[PDB]
């Protein structure tokens, strides 16, 4: 179970951090965490993969880090279109399949 | 991109089929398409992986199949709790970016 905070709020131009906590040490040793941005209803878009790598066309405003048991997505210079659901995800044991975190609702004020 | 029908509706006890078509041949003959069930503002659950495999604890009402460049999730004996968003997903052909389909809103009447 990857646990995130239910919700976090931030004002335009401020910096918000979404934490992703896990029980086991498999992901916490090997850095296999990914971050998806989901606008309400639409497809989850990949923002970060392997802890801290951005696919081509993603704002450098989004950046990922990690510190043992918890990974973190930081969004700096928050815009209106950052209002969305955010999910962390690592691999299921001995597979390449993604299992998803509880998810964080981000409201932009 | 994996393109799905925007929405599908079915009555209780009926069968529902959701299609997942990909642009050209960018998804390695669609043998590694998975299917995720998502309740609103909730973590997407794995229902099917590798076209037709069912994880332990997933009802046998959910089954997957594939023909050419289209993968299909079928939900038998539709229950209330099948009312959800459904995304097909697969690695891009480069096997780094795990990309989600446009998504299908299943309404149960």
């Amino acid at each position: 179970a990857l646990t995130q905070p239910a919700s976090v709020s931030g004002s335009l131009g401020q910096s918000i951090t979404i934490s992703c906590t896990g029980s086991s040490n498999d992901f916490g040793d090997y850095n296999y965490v990914s971050w998806y941005q989901q606008h309400p209803g639409k497809a989850p878009k990949l923002m970060i993969y392997d802890v801290d790598n951005r696919p081509s066309g993603v704002s450098n405003r989004f950046s990922g880090s990690k510190s043992g048991n918890t990974a973190s997505l930081t969004i700096s210079g928050v815009l209106a279109e950052d209002e969305a659901d955010y999910f962390c995800s690592s691999y299921t044991s001995s597979s390449t399949l993604y299992v998803f975190g509880s998810g964080t609702k981000v409201t932009v004020l």
